[PDB]
């Protein structure tokens, strides 16, 4: 039995309905009308009357004051995620083996053309998506890179945020923010160059336009509100735990923080911490975690370390914390979550800005099927194949066979004309021609 | 480049019919679960039966499944699983070292529960049935439910029937279309929601998956099929618009679509095509007129980097090229399901046998993705740990950039671990954020 020592009242899916009422009725708009749709979206909901496109100069001259000291923090971060892409990339091989005598197949992993990377920008600015997404897309080998970041606070593309899309790579920049950014990247406005995977975080309406233009465009992951999950036993730093879970509740008020621990002293002092740290934040952040923790902040106490497996695994948590005696067990015995942080000594900030794993992941339980943003969203895997004649003696005689059982006459005819050119004397049995 | 032959349609010239019948359903399915489905089964599939198979039924309605038949369908499961295996062993696990002290790495873990489809209203797919369950087996999924429409008024076909319990399936359902997709993606009559839900259907299954994405994981976009053909003068015209027929029976929406440099050889398939239609048995040769009629196109180009560039530009399902220097479209070509190297293979033993998996993107799809594979069910995720030397310059770094996004409380949890860590240290953590 799993005690909630604190229940939420919302959870990621609650929030739902509200996404998709906007989302359905902006796409709608911008599929009828277009960049007039996306101009008036900009100008309404960002307060953006300018120009949308960049130009080399004016990312010249928007970026020419940025310190040198600030410069060099990104450049390291861009140093490590690229690192951890390439070392990501060399996972994934092409091959070719022989099946049936004869049959070559192998396995193609190819780049897509063109991407698209959000950054958001909102409620805070977010200077490392935008190095996430351009930064891998670049180690991954793609030959067009289009960033988008919404105006922020009257201005347009956060300087820093600029800074880091130019430093990564990106070869087109748009001041463009939330469901209009993400529709002009899949439809190609502005650039004509449509993208093939548009990528990056965002708030719920974000995720819930990548999330529906799937199809028109290929994804990494749906990348909504921040989650974080901390596993602790009794070994565990309750003021470092606490800290941990307000630092990703700051996010925003749909931020959920969870604590599963087999301690009870910890979720104690957990519980008393938390609101002691929010009430010491600032303004933005007191507002977001206030509402966070109490809307959405869970702390479920369990018997033995198999049951948080269970839970943890059912929750699926965007970001996994684990502090914890033998942590070996745990890397081998959990299952569902984006990112895993092992020990006390890394954090989730420290994946958010710099450690090298890419930041943006699955979110609302996407990390029971995919984890997060990587060089693998961006290769294709595809297939080829080629035969012998003599191969087609058996693959022929099956494929037609088959095919007659399944009624497909036409396909079962691609392999009696084949035997036919090739062995104008062998007679195996082809199927029962189909007659209806 | 030039039209030989232009299509009056397009992948794209149903979605909106597909959309509007899979957005109702969907939102009927949503109100009223099972008792919608049962609903939808009857009025569709003339289906008032049980939906979940028992074992018995299973073993009933197989028990006379010949030998000769079992034979060709175990040979073609252990081709499809070969393939997925060698697929299986493309992608690994590793860890690295970054800044010194940071260990990051990558695990390759099975999804939980697939939901596979395979169809069953022109035809029965007995192949489609294998290709999705086999995966799913070959990638480790401990739980695979399979549906397949009640085919003809009656329930599922039994080879269909007998390629699900072969391949591994754990449950077998009868249960098609749209139905079937929120079915397995909610979890209705099994209690097991899917974590991926793959196959491949008609226009209402394809947009159906594709709407239920993010409740689930899926494979690709696998809708009406496709061929295309890439021939220069050294093609055999009879066999090319075979191949090209061979797939335009699947309905009256399949394109067939052949680029060429060789206008002779555009003009003796035009000619030919029809021939083949019309010598065809009733049902196939109706799909196969109004598809070659409706959607099949005709390009010829002048050189061999323009047909590159419109093939990739229509990135089709399957893609066959017989051509001289086959070296050479390996190397150049990028965009398409599965490629057909050289006159001997064809779409057909790839349906049925080849090894490598049928189900594969249309509408344009292949310009993000590959087929259904072992890849589509397995997670790709990371971890890290760090020794406490390490956390001095990630934690400075973390804090500084989170406090010039203005993100205070994610500087703090660095501040903690330096004062922690190394409270006699002095680093610069960045200006706090007072808004
Ligand atoms: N899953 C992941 O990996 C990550 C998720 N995130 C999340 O990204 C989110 C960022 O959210 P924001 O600060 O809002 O930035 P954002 O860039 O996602 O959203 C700002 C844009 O959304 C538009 N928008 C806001 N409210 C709207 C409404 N009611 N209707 C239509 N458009 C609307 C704005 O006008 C603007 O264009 C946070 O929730 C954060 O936790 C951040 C980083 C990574
Ligand atoms: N992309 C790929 O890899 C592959 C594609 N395919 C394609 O699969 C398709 C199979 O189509 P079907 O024979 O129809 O089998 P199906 O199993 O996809 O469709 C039959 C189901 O659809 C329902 N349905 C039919 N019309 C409907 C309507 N108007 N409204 C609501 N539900 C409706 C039926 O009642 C039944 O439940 C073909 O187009 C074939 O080319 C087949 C194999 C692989
Ligand atoms: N914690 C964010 C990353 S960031 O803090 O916005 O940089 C996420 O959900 O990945
Ligand atoms: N040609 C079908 C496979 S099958 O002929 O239905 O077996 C496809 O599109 O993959
Ligand atoms: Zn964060
Ligand atoms: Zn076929």
């Amino acid at each position: 039995m799993i005690s909630y020592l604190k229940k939420a009242e919302k959870t990621p899916q609650t929030e739902t309905a509200t996404a998709q009422k906007v989302v359905t009725e902006m796409l709608a708009e911008i599929q009828a009308r277009g960049k007039d749709a996306v101009r008036q979206y900009a100008k309404q909901l960002d307060g953006w009357s300018g120009d949308i496109v960049l130009t080399p100069d004016q990312i010249r001259e928007q970026t020419k004051d940025v310190p040198a000291g600030v410069r060099a923090d990104i450049d390291f971060a861009i140093r490590q995620v690229t690192d951890f892409a390439l070392a990501q990339r060399e996972s994934l091989k092409e091959f070719s083996v022989e099946l049936h005598p004869g049959v070559t197949a192998g396995q193609r992993v190819l780049p897509v053309n063109v991407v698209g990377c959000y950054a958001p920008a909102g409620r805070y600015a977010h200077i490392a998506s935008a190095y996430m997404g351009v930064a891998t897309a670049k180690a991954a080998g793609v030959k067009t890179v289009v960033a988008c970041s919404s105006p922020f606070r009257g201005q347009g593309i956060h300087p820093h945020v600029l800074y880091a899309f130019q430093a990564a790579g990106a070869d087109v920049i748009m001041a463009l923010g939330g469901v209009q950014a993400i529709a002009s990247m899949a439809y190609g406005l502005f650039t004509g160059k449509p993208a093939d995977v548009v990528v990056g975080p965002g708030n719920k309406f974000v995720a819930e336009a990548k999330r529906s233009l799937y199809g028109q465009v290929g994804i990494d992951v749906f990348a909504g509100p921040s989650e974080v999950a901390v596993i602790a036993d009794e070994t565990a730093d309750p003021a470092i735990v606490a800290s941990d879970l307000v630092g990703q509740a700051e996010h925003g008020h749909e931020s959920p923080a969870w604590l599963f621990t087999t301690s009870r002293d910890l979720a104690d002092r957990v519980m008393a911490l938390v609101p002691e740290l929010i009430a010491k934040l600032p303004p933005t952040a007191r507002d977001a975690a206030t509402a966070a923790w109490r809307d959405y902040g869970e702390v479920i106490l369990c018997g033995t370390r198999e049951e948080v497996v269970e839970i943890s695994d059912r929750y699926a948590s965007e970001h996994l914390e684990v502090h914890t005696a033998d942590l070996d067990w745990w890397l081998a015995n959990l299952t569902c979550y984006g990112s895993l942080f092992l020990g006390e000594e890394t954090t989730v900030a420290f994946g958010d800005k710099t450690s090298g794993p890419n930041h943006v992941l699955p979110t609302k339980g996407a990390a029971r099927y995919s984890g997060g943003l990587s060089v693998h969203k961006f290769m294709k895997t595809l297939t080829w194949q080629q035969m012998t004649r003599e191969a087609t003696r058996q693959i022929g005689q099956v494929t037609a066979r088959i095919s007659r059982l399944e009624g497909m006459e036409a396909h079962a005819r691609t392999a009696d004309d084949r035997m036919a050119k090739y062995f104008p004397n062998a007679s195996f049995e082809m199927g029962t021609p189909v007659e209806v």
